[PDB]
């Protein structure tokens, strides 16, 4: 996260964190105790033992409950960025309560409204390419770019309906590398999105990308 500040215990109670050959990697939300939503660009082919889950901390390496996976089902359409979600089956279930929780999506055919405000959270990079990244969670809140500008600023076939954008256009504020699979909710904490691309982090005019859990839910249901 670039331009974020400390998330505070239970800001974000179904938010993990994924950690891959014992490292940084991605984030993920808690749907349910034996399932969590990420980023299918985290998964999609990797090997399956490869990774660690850990909710109810802001630490990926500490505290909480871990877990790893049973197995990965990535979206049916995932096809370069677009339909960027997968479901993880976890070998071990993990229990609401305390710091732990369970998300609450985005209605199924919402689309988050230009200018509406987003907060996005993660233990990735605080700059572009940057090799350290923090111990605990960051989170940032940013307003929702129309489709239509995200579509002027990467080309209109590379912004689908299954995708929604966020940022400022100064920059100074979006998630980053080591932040992709994680959440972003509505000013509600509804989870409206999934961390997914973007051109670097936090450049002007340039927003982040997510994958939206509104365009997404029949996948997500079926699979939960």
């Amino acid at each position: 996260i670039v331009g974020g500040t400390s998330a505070s215990a239970g800001d974000f109670p179904f938010i993990v964190s994924i950690s891959r050959n014992g490292g940084p990697w991605c984030g993920g939300s808690l749907l349910n105790a034996n399932t969590v939503l990420t980023a299918a660009h985290c998964v999609s082919g990797y090997a399956q033992s490869g990774f660690q889950i850990r909710a109810g901390s802001l630490s990926r390496t500490s505290g909480g409950i871990t877990s790893s996976l049973s197995s990965v089902r990535v979206h049916p359409s995932y096809s370069g960025n677009n339909n960027d979600l997968a479901i993880l089956k976890l070998s071990t279930s993990i229990p609401s309560g305390g710091n732990i929780g369970y998300a609450r999506l985005a209605a199924s055919g919402s689309d988050p409204v230009a200018g509406s405000s987003a907060t996005v959270a993660g233990w990735g990079a605080t700059s572009e390419g940057g090799s350290s990244t923090p111990v605990n969670l960051l989170k940032v809140t940013v307003p929702i770019v129309s489709r239509a500008t995200c579509r002027a600023q990467y080309g209109t076939s590379a912004i689908t309906n299954q995708m929604f954008c966020a940022g400022v256009s100064s920059g100074g504020k979006d998630s980053c590398q080591g932040d992709s699979g994680g959440p972003i909710v509505d000013s509600s904490n509804t989870l409206i999105g999934a961390v997914s691309w973007g051109n670097g982090c936090a450049r002007p005019n340039y927003s982040g990308v997510y994958a939206s859990v509104g365009a997404l839910r029949s996948f997500i249901d079926t699979y939960a």
